[PDB]
């Protein structure tokens, strides 16, 4: 028998999903959040090796009618981004939670993610 990976998806009330393998995480909008916004125009992705907390804004995204930002769901380092957004930034509502991801963090604190949703608690809630 050999070692478990670590590997779960977990979403935010700010409609952000997370998928994990092991220490790796990797980060986008929901595709209600894409629906909400629109047809996106310009991504600002994280620099690589940036540290950051759990919270803070780490991309931001622009739509034809609008904007948000997009906070670090997990602590930890930025690790990789999806630079094929900077030409081509409409895989986000192409793709949202496939080929539009935004970023890859490697996490410090798994803790942190018994505070996110699973995808049942996240159906429900943008369902209700
Ligand atoms: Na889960």
């Amino acid at each position: 028998h050999h070692h478990h990976h670590l590997k779960m998806k977990k979403y935010t009330k700010t409609h952000e999903w997370v998928s994990i393998e092991d220490k790796v995480a990797t980060v986008g909008i929901t595709n209600h959040a894409q629906e909400q916004l629109g047809d996106v125009v310009y991504v600002d992705l994280p620099e690589v090796g940036r540290e950051v907390k759990k919270g803070e804004v780490v991309a931001s995204i622009e739509s034809v009618k609008a904007a948000a930002d997009v906070y670090a769901p997990l602590s930890g380092k930025i690790v990789e981004v999806n630079e094929k957004l900077d030409t081509e930034p409409e895989l986000i509502n192409k793709d949202p939670e496939g080929e539009g991801w935004l970023f890859k963090m490697e996490i410090s604190d798994e803790g942190e993610l018994e505070d996110l949703l699973d995808e049942q608690a996240y159906q429900e809630f943008c369902a209700q």
